[PDB]
């Protein structure tokens, strides 16, 4: 029970400036119209991962392609909305953000390499990049405790 040896610090992410940007976005990030509106985008994104099936009409496969993009942008827009509102160094210190950073930087590059302008050759395969967009399911584990 004597963990008073640690756990001294608290939040300490206050910008405390009423600043032009930093205390304009930080107010947006906190005070849920964002905490529940990103807990709803990781709720529909765990439904477009279950909606893949075998022999889809090729316009079902296309609706999922443009939905996956429409969640990657939202999750990437989240990513550059917390480097701004918290600062770069205070962002990469929760370990639940450098997880959400990796999944988005790994799913941004899944959209590109499976698109044109770059070829899938040189004996290296983009099949393992599907794990990065199927790892957004673990973002639901965060609201366990
Ligand atoms: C939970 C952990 C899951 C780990 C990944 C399991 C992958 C299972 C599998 O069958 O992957 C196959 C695939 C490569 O083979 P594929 O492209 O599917 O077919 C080639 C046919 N000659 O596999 C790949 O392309 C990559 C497999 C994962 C690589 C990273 C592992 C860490
Ligand atoms: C968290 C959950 C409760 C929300 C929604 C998830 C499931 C209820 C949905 C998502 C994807 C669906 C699947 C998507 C595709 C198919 C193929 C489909 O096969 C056909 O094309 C034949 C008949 C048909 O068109 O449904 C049969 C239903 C099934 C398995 C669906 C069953 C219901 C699933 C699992
Ligand atoms: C974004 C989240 C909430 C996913 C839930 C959306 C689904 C309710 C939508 C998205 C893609 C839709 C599908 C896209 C393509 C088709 C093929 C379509 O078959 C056709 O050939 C008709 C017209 C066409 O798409 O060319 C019939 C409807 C269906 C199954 C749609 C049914 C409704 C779906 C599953
Ligand atoms: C034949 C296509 C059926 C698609 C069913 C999608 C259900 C989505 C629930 C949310």
């Amino acid at each position: 029970i004597d963990f008073a040896i640690s756990a001294k610090p608290l939040t300490r992410y206050m910008p405390q400036n009423r600043h032009t940007f930093q205390y304009r976005v930080w107010h947006f990030v906190v005070s849920p119209s964002f905490e529940y509106t990103i807990m709803a985008m990781i709720a529909l994104n765990t439904v477009v991962l279950m909606m893949k099936y075998y022999s889809a009409p090729c316009t079902y496969e296309l609706a999922l392609k443009y939905l996956n993009i429409a969640f990657t942008m939202v999750f990437s827009l989240e990513c550059v909305l917390k480097v701004i509102a918290f600062g770069f160094l205070n962002y990469f210190r929760d370990t639940w953000n450098i997880f959400d950073f990796i999944t988005v930087i790994g799913s941004i590059t899944e959209i590109i390499l499976t698109d044109s302008k770059l070829v899938n050759t040189s004996g290296f395969n983009m099949s393992f990049l599907k794990l990065f967009r199927a790892a957004r399911l673990i973002k639901l584990l965060r609201q366990g405790y």
